[PDB]
């Protein structure tokens, strides 16, 4: 058994930051990674996705070519070309991440970690034992897929992982899910050409976001060639000699269920959820508590119930974002190694952008949550809806919706929600201002930047 | 002589806002406008310019087409097509502005106002006299042009106004100036195809912005096909049977002056400065004080030396931006009509974006100004320089530079400066945060939005 000061299991987003931060503080760390470093984000998440998004966004502006006085280009997107580059990039970030670890004197124990029956928390990677006074579990999660028992033929569909393994643009796509991933896949596949259908159990997507986003996003989706099959469920899936045959049930409230076949399907993508990578860690060896779905139960300080063990990131099941895993890994290192006893991540006012078309940006409370936190009498909301001047000369259109939620009589901005061009880069500042406890006056007392879509947020009346 | 409660001379940006704000407060107002309403911004500024910018930005992304797996389109931008649309839009905003005035019960006295020799401040528009207990001078400015006496042949060049009257894309362009306008024209003409040369008296452009912006902007300009002729001056201009012949002197410090001819010039654009529209107001009739260059001298509250007369906007010569004219017109109405005795515009931390390629965003103090305000010992600056992941797969490249200036030991962000993709929409939030008196911790305690260029600002180390 070899001792370190920190043994972080998982070379992902939260994993690495905590490892790096720890080393700066003089700690002797090592990171265990069983696959490629950089975790999900870099290999099958933020990075590969965003390249595909910039590409889909490219397909759109090309449509607007003639309106801007330019001749037209046919199209016929070559997926292979871009898949090759996307991959190259991803493999260049790998070398980089590895470099930085070794530059920081952080060992990388390549393999699969599992806890042992040894009294003090000790882990075993390929026969060898390693322990540390502080161990972090940053194993993240995996895409979930239905069971053949529930949906016979489920194994025939792919997931976001599989999406990143795709070599050519599928002619017909059906996506099952109504969250940001589902939406983003729907957006990219449809912009690049696949005849996309998004299949949701309800009438809207992103049903957890402010109602405006939920509503607008379902709209923009439809208005862009994506077919939204509301109130539908895949009953079973079959492999025909031409494609896949999705047998789905559609039960619109007030109507009788209608069974339907969607044939000639090239791709069936499962964007229904994420499961934790906890199973094979042998948590039961130490009695490390988890929930019914396998996530790892932690406190305000990422502590497990076992002294010396913490967990951060997707594995915990909360605020599943790279910057959140990162931020919590960062604060932990400062708590354990810098002794900042109250170093912890504030999970309120975490900003998030969905890369739909146009992009969604949001931070803070929804109207509902403000209503149920402060009371109707105390919640004011300001909003606007305009078409960006980019579409002043184009026949193709998209809107921009902005909503400001304000609490109490001072008008403390407790939440911002918006959708439209520039909203992806436009959100950070407001998240900082919002984090500071900005009121509607602070926003309204800032000189506008004209012409921008961002000036609308500071002139809401 | 007909009485109103407010008589605002000038249907521009500052003019209108003050008129509208006044009406909401129950005041009897009227606006005098001698031309099209909406002033400079709408007719020959923000609006027309920005359409041309979105168009130039379109030319660029088209270059990146093949890298994103799309076939290539030749090009051959048709200027007429877009000029027609840009104009249509501008004429649709006119109807709109007019509408809103009448909806607010604001009269529009169409014509040219001039003060009279009548004891109490009274103005005369086309024979008729009008007075008010409060009169606002929102007459803005005009593009300046050299005198034939100084630069013989100067009258042969056009200005930004003339640029908006252009019907076809000039084959060869030479721009004289090193400010945001000069730069923006250089950017658009060059992206759309003209063989552009930007002529500056020094080695860099935007010499008033933080040194980083000054430096980076001169670079990006060159790297995009714009020829920067540093240390050069147009000596005289001549109309040949093929184009114009710019005779210019180039005096690089340490070298002997070299006289040069630039022939076959289709366009000579004068972006050397703005002059105030004060001459014909007959200010001398009341002794309304002005400076040597004709701007109108005002105090913290936009007051002239004459009781009952104020001035806001470009006419004053300070912070020449639409949102600034607007913001000051707004505060004045609230002061005069809502009685907010201390309602005035704070001219510190006014945000500004230059629409260069990529866009520049800035707010606050430059390093120099922080250095000379706090002292070297008390100024820390953080910065980064990265290539946006949009260029991860493109052969064409651009950077992104970010600089944070921090004062004292708390690290109060007194200034932010940046250049690159998304910086135009990315700036508003930080301007609000900066306005609030945000420190580097508030920025650093905000959860990042990945992947974006904006996340870089909140992770500067
Ligand atoms: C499609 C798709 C797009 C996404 N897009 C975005 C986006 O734009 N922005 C965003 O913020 N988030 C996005 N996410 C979410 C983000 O990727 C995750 O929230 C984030 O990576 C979580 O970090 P983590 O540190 O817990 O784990 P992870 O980064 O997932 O990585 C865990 C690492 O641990 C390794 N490991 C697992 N178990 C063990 C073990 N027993 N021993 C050793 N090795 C092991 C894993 O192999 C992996 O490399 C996306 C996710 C998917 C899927
Ligand atoms: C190229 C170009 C691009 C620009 N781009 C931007 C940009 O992207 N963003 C930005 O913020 N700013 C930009 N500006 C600056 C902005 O346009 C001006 O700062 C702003 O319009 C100033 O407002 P104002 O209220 O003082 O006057 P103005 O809006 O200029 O208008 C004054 C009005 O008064 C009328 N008038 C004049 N004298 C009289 C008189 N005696 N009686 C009656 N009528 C009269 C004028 O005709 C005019 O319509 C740009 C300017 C130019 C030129
Ligand atoms: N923000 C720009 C920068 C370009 C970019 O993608 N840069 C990164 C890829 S981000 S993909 C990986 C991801 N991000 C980061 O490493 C940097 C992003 C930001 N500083 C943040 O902390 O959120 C992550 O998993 N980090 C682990 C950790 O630090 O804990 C890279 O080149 N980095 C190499 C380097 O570090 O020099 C963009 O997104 O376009
Ligand atoms: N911000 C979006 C909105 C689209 C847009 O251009 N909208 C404006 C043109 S801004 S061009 C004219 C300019 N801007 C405004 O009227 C609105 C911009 C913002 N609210 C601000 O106050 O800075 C101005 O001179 N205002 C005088 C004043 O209010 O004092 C328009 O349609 N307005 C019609 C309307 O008012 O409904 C964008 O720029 O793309």
């Amino acid at each position: 058994v070899a001792s370190y000061d920190y043994l972080v299991i998982g070379g992902g987003s939260g994993g690495l930051e905590s490892a790096w931060r720890a080393a700066e503080l003089g700690a002797r760390a090592a990171v265990v990674e069983s696959h490629k470093l950089g975790g999900t984000c870099v290999n099958v998440g933020c990075v590969p996705k965003k390249v595909m998004w910039n590409t889909a966004v490219h397909s759109e502006f090309m449509h607007d070519h003639a309106d801007y006085g330019f001749p037209s280009c046919e199209g016929k997107f070559n997926w292979r070309v871009i898949k090759e580059k996307r991959d190259a990039y991803v493999s260049r970030l790998n070398a980089i991440y590895q470099n930085n670890l070794t530059k920081s004197h952080i060992e990388i124990i390549r393999g699969h970690a599992a806890f042992t029956s040894d009294p003090k928390p000790t882990i075993e990677v390929s026969g060898k034992k390693y322990t540390a006074p502080h161990i972090l579990i940053a194993t993240g999660g995996m895409p979930s897929t239905p069971h053949e028992s529930q949906i016979p033929g489920a194994s025939l569909g792919i997931t976001s992982d599989g999406f990143f393994q795709l070599e050519e643009l599928p002619g017909r796509s059906v996506i099952v899910g109504a969250g940001y991933i589902a939406v983003e896949m729907a957006g990219i596949l449809s912009a690049l050409g696949s005849k996309t259908s998004l299949m949701i159990r309800h009438d809207k997507v992103l049903r957890s976001f402010d109602s405006m986003i939920s509503t607008n996003c379902t709209e923009e989706l439809e208005n862009a060639g994506v077919e939204v099959l509301k109130f539908s469920q895949v009953k079973e899936v079959k492999k025909t000699l031409s494609g896949l045959e999705v047998s789905m049930v559609t039960a619109v409230p007030g109507r009788l269920p209608v069974m339907t076949m969607i044939p000639d399907v090239d791709c069936l993508l499962w964007a229904i959820g994420r499961v934790p990578n906890t199973k094979d860690l042998s948590l039961n060896k130490l009695g490390i508590q988890t929930d019914d779905k396998g996530h790892i139960i932690v406190d305000e300080f990422q502590n497990t119930n076992v002294k010396g063990i913490y967990a951060v990131g997707d594995v915990c099941g909360k605020a599943l974002l790279t910057p959140v895993a990162i931020a919590a890994g960062r604060k932990l290192a400062h708590r354990l190694f810098e002794y900042k006893e109250d170093s912890k991540l504030d999970y309120n006012n975490i900003p998030t952008v969905v890369f739909s078309h146009p992009p969604i940006g949001t931070v803070g409370l929804t109207e509902d949550e403000a209503i149920h936190k402060y009371g109707i009498e105390n919640v004011k909301t300001y909003s606007t809806s305009f078409t960006p001047m980019y579409h002043a000369v184009t026949k193709r259109k998209t809107k921009c919706v902005m909503k400001m939620v304000c609490a109490n009589k001072e008008e403390k901005v407790v939440g911002i929600h918006m959708q439209g061009l520039g909203c992806d880069e436009m959100l950070q500042g407001f998240a900082v201002a919002v984090k500071m406890g900005a009121t509607k006056a602070d926003f309204d007392n800032t000189v506008a930047i004209h012409p921008t879509s961002s000036e609308e947020l500071v002139t809401l009346r």
